[PDB]
């Protein structure tokens, strides 16, 4: 078929559901974890591999755990 | 927290110490040194996602499978 998904696809769809979630707009999140906002939407669509220390400060300004960002992202690798 | 690496590296050894696996065989099935294998295991460097996916091919194992592994390792609650 079509490509397996690969983890930072399902990574980032994860955090986006958790942003939607907490209703923290793309630019809010962005300045909150010190980074632009395109940086952010290109992590959100799965076109970026981040750093283990800046998964961990965008889950902090999620209010997130990684492990439960990381456990969602499981539910979006089929 | 652990780091992401950190529990990625920990659940890759995890799932190769299962399958009763070797690092050199898994090494050269997967097309990496030993070495560099040894350092993702324990979190020295970042596990990509390409990375991830051929590892787990050459292991046998579902990516989520692992992922599930390594969030349950760095639970802090």
């Amino acid at each position: 078929k079509a490509p397996e998904p690969l983890l930072r696809e399902a990574l980032g769809a994860a955090l986006r559901s958790f942003r939607a979630d907490k209703g923290v707009t793309l630019r809010e999140l962005a300045e909150a974890s010190r980074v632009s906002p395109g940086y952010l939407s290109e992590l959100e669509r799965g076109r970026k591999e981040v750093s283990s220390e800046l998964l961990a400060s965008v889950c902090h300004a999620l209010g997130a755990s990684v492990a439960d960002v990381l456990i969602e992202a499981a539910g979006s690798m089929a």
